[PDB]
């Protein structure tokens, strides 16, 4: 029951948490952290993605928008934390784009790891489908 009141770091400067967890008030100031991305404190520098729902490609569109917010903070060298309002679903599958596209990961690949370091993720899959369609277009991109 403690675990519920952190983030989770995910590699340096990416923290993954809640509408709850983002009240650690503390956390935020002991990593550094200075923004805030909303999935889903006028004190920070806040990104809010509007994701109402699992169907279509509100998601995918969001993308480009949430993974330069992220590169914007890693390169201050300061902590970005990423939140959903249960922070089990939409934040988790922002942040799996995110790394696939960092660490050039497949999907799956960025799924277990993001796995590992966080047992609740629980993504619908209308969104593991947005993933995909997003793998399919980073290949494109990135072809020789």
């Amino acid at each position: 029951t403690f675990p519920t009141l952190s983030p989770t770091q995910i590699i340096q400067y990416i923290h993954l948490g809640s509408f709850l967890n983002a009240h650690n008030v503390d956390y935020i100031h002991n990593n550094n952290i200075s923004s805030i991305l909303l999935v889903g404190k006028d004190q920070c520098d806040i990104l809010r993605l509007d994701i109402v729902s699992e169907e279509g490609h509100q998601l995918y569109d969001s993308i480009p928008n949430a993974i330069k917010f992220i590169i914007r903070s890693i390169q201050r060298k300061e902590g970005v934390l990423i939140i959903s309002g249960t922070g089990v679903n939409k934040a988790p599958a922002i942040v799996i784009a995110f790394l696939m596209y960092y660490q050039r990961l497949s999907f799956i690949n960025a799924f277990n790891k993001v796995q590992g370091l966080y047992p609740l993720i629980d993504i619908e899959s209308g969104f593991i489908l947005q993933l995909k369609l997003f793998e399919k277009k980073l290949e494109k991109m990135n072809s020789e």
